[PDB]
C-alpha cells in the first residue's frame, strides 16, 4: 500500500494510508504516556488514559458514549508501558465524522476530570489488585518483571498498586495529561475511505485540539539482570511456569529474524518445538507459548504455560531443554519453511492503523510492512540460528513459578 | 418505538424497529438453544454455539471472519443457560448487507464443524476448568448453583465439565444443532436503517437457510430448595460471600417492581444499601452487588461479595442483616426518587440495546409494548409497591449461602 506521512504545525507525527473499500476510517492516536513515564507515581498513566472519556465540557461519562454510539462510532483506549491510546473507528460520510471527530478531540484532548469517575475508577483498580491475588498466571508474570527490570521504568505494574493508587490527585492527572497527552508526544495514524486532503484536514484538528508541548524523553537501556528461580506460594493442583531474559528493542535489525525463530519455538499450535515437546509427546500441559516483546527499550523475551502441580518440576527442565537444545541446533530448513508458508498466511482499517502506529511511534520505515514480508522469506535457517543466538541465552533466564510446593513426579 | 411482528413460514418469531439515523443494523438471533437443553451431554449447547462460525462449505475459520470484515460487518455468539445467541451488526447498504447476510446465514443454519476447531475448542474449555478452579467466586458460584437447583436443568454450568467435554462427537453437535437452531425455535430481531420491506427479505432468508423443526419444550420449574449454609476451603486470602435463592421468571409482572428494588439494594453506585453499608461505613470490600437474572425458569436472586478472610464471619451476618433490614421496611422516598432518576437517565436508545431488548420480549413472550409499559410502570412506583413486590418474592429464610475461602481466626 502507499503509506503517506507528514507533521502537524504542533509537531505530531502523521501516518495515513487510503483505503475506499468501505465508508469507513479508523483513527489511532498513540502516546509516550505509558507507565514508563509514572515517574513517582504508579498508576498515573493509566489512570489518565482511563478517564478521558469520562467527561468533557457539557458531557458526562454516559453523554459521551451515547453521543459516539448515535453517530456511528467506536471510542478505544488503553494504557500500557511504551504507550497510551485513543482511537476512534467512525463512518467516513461527512454530516457523521465531522461530530465524531469533534467529540473524540475534546475527550482526548480537553478532559474535565469528574471527581466522581475518579473515585469509581479508583475503586474498580483497588478491587482489581484484591482480584489479581488470586491470578497465579497475573502474579507471576508481575513478580518477573521485577526480577527482570529492577528500578527500570518497565519493571512496576501499569495499574500502579493499592498504596499508589489512593493518594493520586484530580491535579496530577491534569498535569500529567497537559505533559504527556502533548500534539509533540503524539502520533496521528490513520486508514480509511479518506482522500489525501480530508486526512491532512482530520489530522490538523486532533493535533490543534491536544495539548501543546513538545515530545517526553525517551526510556534508557535497562542492565541486564542475573539469573534467579523464584516461587510464589498459591493454592490450586496447577502451577504456572514463566521464564524469561531481555529480549530485543522494536527497532533492532533482527526484528524478522528473532519473530521467525520465535515462531518456531513456541508459536501457534500443535507444530512448534514446545506444543509437540510439552503438549503433543506428553501431555503435560494444555498451552506452551514463547514471544519478544519489543519496546522503545529492551523489551522482555517470555515463555509460559501452566502444568500439574506435581510436575512442575520435571516439566521446568524439560523446557530448559527444548530451548537449550534449539538455540545450539537452530531450526530446520523444513521447520523454516513451515514457518514462513504460516507467516505468508498473516488487511482491515483496523489491524493497517494498529501497524502506523507502531510504525510511527517507534520511528520504522515506511516501507517496515513490505520490509518485513519480504526479509522474512529469505531468511536462512543459520541467520535465524545466529539471531536468536545473539540476543538470547541459556545462562541468563529468570525464572518463576507460582503455585503450591508438592511432592514431585519425575516424567515418565 | 413502534415494534413491528411478524412470523416466517418456518414458525420464526420476527420482530422490527425501523431507525434510519445511522446507515446501519443490527440482527439477532435468539435460539432456545442454552445448556438447559443439554440433556446428558452438559457443555453440548455451547459447544455448539462456539462452532458455528469456525466454518461452512468451503470455508474455514479465518475465511469466514475475514469474510464479514471485509464487508465492514461483524459477527457474535453466545450460549447460556436458557438461551443462545448469534448475532450480525452490518452496513444497511444493499451491496455490503446482501453478502453479509448470506454469509452469515450460511454460518448459522449450515455449520461444517470442523474437527480441527472442535478439538482446539476442547482443548481451551479444558484449559478453562484447570484456571477456574484457581479462582474461589467461581468454585462458589458453581456449588451455589448447585444447592440452588438440584437436578433441574439451570443447576450445571453451561460449558459442562473436564469429564463431560471430551467425549462430545461431531455427529452429537450435529444432532444439536439440526434440533436446537430449528427455525421453529428461534426469534428473530432486527433493528435500523431498513424498510418493513427490506425487514421481510431478511428475516424470510435467514429462517429459510436455519435447519426446519418445531420449537423445543419450555422447561420446568424447580423446587424451592432448603436453606442452608456451606464452605469451600481454600487457603487464599480474602473470602468470597455468596448468597441466594429463587427469583422471579423473566415474565413475572413484579419484573419492574423487583429490579427497581433490587437497584436500590445492591444494583451499580456507592449510594446502594449494601455498598453504604459495607463499603461506605464500614470499609469491608470494594464491592458488593446484588441482583435477579429473571430466565424461562424461575432465575436466581444473588448478592456476592467479597472481603478479608478475618472479617467474612462478621460481614456475612452485616450483609444478612442489612437484607432483613431491607425486606422489613422497604426503601425510603429518597432512594426511591434516586433510583428513579438514575433509570430514566441511563429515543436515545441505540440498535444494539433496542435489539436486545426485542430478542428477549420474543423469546420470553412479553408484551409488544413492553418497552413504553415498563418506564411508566418504574417511574410510578411507590415506596409501598417495591417493599411488597420484594417480600413477595424474597425471604430471608430461604437464602442458601455458600463461602470460599479460608478458615481463620475473626478479628472483629
Amino acid at each position: 500500500l502507499n503509506v503517506q506521512t507528514w507533521s502537524t504545525a504542533e509537531g505530531a507525527k502523521v501516518l495515513f494510508v487510503e483505503a475506499r473499500e468501505l465508508p469507513m476510517f479508523d483513527l489511532r492516536l498513540i502516546f509516550a504516556a505509558g507507565s514508563s513515564q509514572d515517574g513517582n507515581a504508579p498508576g498515573v498513566a493509566l489512570l489518565t488514559n482511563a478517564m478521558l472519556n469520562e467527561g468533557v465540557a457539557g458531557k458526562d461519562v454516559g453523554a459521551i458514549a451515547q453521543g459516539f454510539e448515535g453517530l456511528g462510532a467506536d471510542f478505544g483506549n488503553g494504557a500500557y508501558k511504551d504507550m497510551a491510546v485513543a482511537s476512534l473507528r467512525s463512518l467516513s460520510a461527512v454530516d457523521k465524522r465531522e461530530p465524531a471527530l469533534k467529540l473524540f478531540a475534546e475527550v482526548v484532548g480537553k478532559p474535565t476530570f469528574p471527581a466522581d469517575s475518579l473515585a469509581r475508577i479508583k475503586n474498580q483498580m483497588l478491587a482489581g489488585f484484591e482480584y489479581q491475588k488470586q491470578n497465579p498466571g497475573k502474579l507471576a508474570s508481575l513478580e518477573l518483571m521485577k526480577r527482570l527490570y529492577g528500578t527500570h521504568p518497565y519493571a512496576h505494574a501499569s495499574d500502579g498498586d493499592a498504596k499508589s493508587i489512593p493518594p493520586i490527585t484530580l491535579a496530577q492527572l491534569k498535569a500529567f495529561h497537559a505533559k504527556a497527552y502533548a500534539a509533540g508526544n503524539v502520533v496521528i495514524a490513520l486508514v480509511g475511505d479518506l482522500s489525501r486532503s480530508d486526512a491532512e484536514a482530520i489530522a490538523a484538528q486532533v493535533s490543534a485540539a491536544l495539548p501543546k508541548g513538545p515530545a517526553l524523553a525517551k526510556i534508557e537501556q535497562p542492565a541486564e539482570p542475573k539469573a534467579s528461580i523464584g516461587h510464589i506460594e498459591f493454592p490450586s493442583s496447577q502451577t504456572s511456569l514463566m521464564l524469561a531474559q531481555l529480549g530485543i528493542d522494536r527497532d533492532d535489525p533482527d526484528y524478522a529474524a528473532v519473530s521467525l525463530g520465535n515462531q518456531i519455538l513456541g508459536g501457534g499450535g500443535f507444530g512448534t518445538r514446545l506444543m509437540s515437546e510439552v503438549r503433543e509427546k506428553r501431555g503435560l500441559t494444555y498451552g506452551v507459548y514463547s514471544g519478544f516483546t519489543p519496546m522503545q527499550a529492551r523489551g522482555p523475551f517470555m515463555i509460559n504455560l501452566q502444568t500439574r502441580a506435581e510436575m512442575s518440576e520435571g516439566t521446568l527442565k524439560l523446557v530448559q531443554d527444548v530451548f537449550a537444545e534449539y538455540l545450539k541446533n537452530g531450526p530446520t530448513q523444513k521447520e523454516l519453511d513451515d514457518a514462513k508458508r504460516e507467516l505468508a498466511g498473516s488487511a482491515s482499517n483496523a489491524d493497517i492503523v494498529g501497524q502506523l502506529g507502531a510504525m510511527g511511534f517507534y520511528n520504522l520505515p515506511l516501507s517496515y510492512l513490505e520490509d518485513f514480508m519480504r526479509q522474512s522469506q529469505e531468511l536462512t535457517v543459520e541467520q535465524v540460528k545466529a539471531a536468536m543466538n545473539k540476543h538470547l541465552n541459556v545462562d541468563k533466564m529468570v525464572i518463576v513459578s507460582a503455585g503450591p510446593t508438592v511432592a514431585q513426579k519425575p516424567l515418565e
